[PDB]
């Protein structure tokens, strides 16, 4: 497998450019059997795999001014104005209760018009001015690139906000108890807080081979087991991991599925991610949907739309 | 024994001595329809709203292009839409919405409000700026919902009566829908000056009726409406003259609302002793698979639903250059 053949050659380099070559990797196309035949965003990975210094197009340099208790980091697309502003408006608030700051980023990269993507420049900048919370690479937001979001969002924590106490990192379509979080990161003990990372953990988990899927990987490209990870819309984690997690970044290849890559960079760590039971990640059950108390035990449950993360963030106060 | 019969049956009434509270302006609840409907308390949300005001229907326009049709348009786009759909108002603009000349093309997105106690996201300053920007968003001061759309329908034709009269024809549609402009401009171009003067085509169906399921998304219940629908053109969109659009305005007074547009302006169309046509141009349904990927196939229809803003882009520019192809 390609990844699995790569990685092996980036632990050697590091133990004696992957990084900023830019230009196709022409090589792939022969190294790769049946390459041809993949669908494009698996020519578009493997092309362009070893390039990683995306610059930053819009900034909000002065969002970590005040060291936050908790840095909230929502990946999202140019057209999801609706999420993100349900988001600022419900669990995504930014607060200062009790000297514990609370900071909010959307992570965004470019929707540019050769995907015949609508032009929204204007109105991304106008929703910038207005909310201060948007960072936006000089990248192409995709599914395959969001490991990509990942490293760079990590790049950021790291010369922008690198005194965050705790992390959030989550999805723009998922409900999140921000009280049911603030509540929990509260009552660890320093121990469990240093290399907190907890979500949604699967073990033993493994590449589909179904090309149907969505989440789809060929035997030509990844071999093997997945290690633990936590995905399904959202992980919580310290600052402190934070740094360690980006400074390794740099060791591991991207991989086109953004939760298994961080899970790969936490096991180069020598560290497992702790599986809660409160991410629900596959939703909760239908007749408790409009139950208030059923959110209360809870991290985040996926998935919900922007009307209905208002409606269950009004009710939740109460 | 249905309520909405009962009560256009009142209104026919009124309106034809031959036969022999406001309906128009009345915003209070229609307090008497919780008794009259029986098992009205059981009934959805979205129901209830509709009986308890069903006889306002004078909302203020709070976002006009009152200058929108100062040189006459040959044909008028209208597009309906929700506050959040930023992505498919701007792909319209950008491809088969494109506002072009002597033949006048003019473009409205016609909008409810998407209000805060419904647990709305507040989106109105960004609605602002883009109205600002591309002078094309018509705003009314009623909730935007699906059961409201034949209210829509109204305050449009309202609009085009007082704002635009003279448009030579229009074109209503949705805004998840791919529309093949340049074929809809050469079939109005071809019309007799007979058949231009009430054209009305689209999606015609037939002797339809209402849906008895309660799972179903237009369902409807028995106690609300019996009987079958009259022809009407659904799907995505319908193609009209203007003077049409006028003579359909002035008919709306004597009609109830009715929780499908697409209805209720079938409806409209039959008091006035019109049959709508059916077009084979319009995919309701969408076209095959395989002529998914063949620009061919879009060259020689109206309009195709449903299609994403990214798709909407990526054929109308494929079109430029399907008559060197096809
Ligand atoms: C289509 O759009 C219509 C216009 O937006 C919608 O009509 C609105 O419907 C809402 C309910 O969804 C009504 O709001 C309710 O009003 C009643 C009565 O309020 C009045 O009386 C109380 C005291 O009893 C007083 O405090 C208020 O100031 C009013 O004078 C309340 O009891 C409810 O709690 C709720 O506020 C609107 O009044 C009504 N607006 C208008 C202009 O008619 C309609 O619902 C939409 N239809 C569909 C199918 O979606
Ligand atoms: C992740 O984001 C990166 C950066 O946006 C994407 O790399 C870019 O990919 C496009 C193709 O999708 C490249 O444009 C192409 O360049 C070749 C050069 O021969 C040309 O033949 C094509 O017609 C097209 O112009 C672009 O150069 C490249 N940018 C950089 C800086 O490398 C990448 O595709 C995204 N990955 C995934 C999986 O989506
Ligand atoms: O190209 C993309 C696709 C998705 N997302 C974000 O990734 C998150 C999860 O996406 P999705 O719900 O489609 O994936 P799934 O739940 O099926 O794993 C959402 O916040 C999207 O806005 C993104 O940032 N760029
Ligand atoms: O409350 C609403 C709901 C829908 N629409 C518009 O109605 C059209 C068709 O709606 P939809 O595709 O969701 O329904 P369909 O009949 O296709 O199942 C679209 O342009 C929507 O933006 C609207 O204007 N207000
Ligand atoms: C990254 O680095 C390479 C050279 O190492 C350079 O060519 C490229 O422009 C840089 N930036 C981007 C956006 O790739
Ligand atoms: C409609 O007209 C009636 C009486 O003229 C008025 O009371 C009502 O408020 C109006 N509805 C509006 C402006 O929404
Ligand atoms: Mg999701
Ligand atoms: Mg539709």
């Amino acid at each position: 497998a390609y990844w699995n053949r790569e990685q092996e050659k980036l632990n050697r380099q590091y133990n004696p450019s992957h990084l900023n070559y830019c230009e196709p990797d022409l090589r792939v196309t022969s190294v790769v059997t049946g390459f041809n035949n993949l669908p494009d965003r698996f020519k578009d990975f493997l092309l362009y795999l070893r390039c990683r210094n995306y610059s930053l197009l819009i900034d909000q340099p002065d969002k970590c001014a005040k060291k936050p208790f908790l840095l909230l980091a929502i990946k999202s697309l140019t057209p999801h104005f609706a999420r993100r502003q349900a988001i600022r408006e419900s669990w995504g608030q930014e607060s200062n209760a009790g000297n514990q700051t609370v900071v909010r980023v959307f992570l965004l990269g470019q929707t540019p018009p050769e995907d015949n993507h609508p032009d929204l420049s204007d109105m991304l900048k106008f929703e910038s001015e207005k909310h201060q919370d948007i960072l936006m690479w000089n990248y192409r937001d995709t599914f395959f690139n969001l490991s990509l979001k990942e490293v760079l969002f990590l790049r950021w924590v790291s010369t922008s906000c690198p005194d965050t106490e705790f992390v959030f990192k989550g999805d723009d379509d998922v409900f999140v108890n921000t009280h049911h979080i603030l509540n929990y990161l509260n009552s660890l003990s320093k121990t469990k807080a240093k290399d907190l990372f907890i979500g949604d953990v699967i073990h033993n988990a493994g590449p589909h081979r179904d090309k149907k899927l969505k989440y789809y990987i060929p035997e030509v490209v990844y071999s093997g087991l997945y290690p633990p990870y936590a995905g399904g819309g959202g992980f919580l984690y310290s600052g402190h991991l934070a740094l360690r997690l980006y400074h390794i970044t740099d060791q591991v290849h991207l991989y086109p599925i953004d939760d298994v890559y961080t899970g790969m960079c936490l096991q180069k760590l020598g560290l497992v991610p702790e599986k809660h039971k409160g991410f629900r990640t596959f939703d909760i059950e239908e007749k408790n949907k409009n139950n208030i108390c059923s959110y209360v035990d809870l991290m985040l449950v996926h998935s919900r739309k922007p009307q209905e993360m208002i409606d269950i963030w009004s009710q939740l106060q109460s």
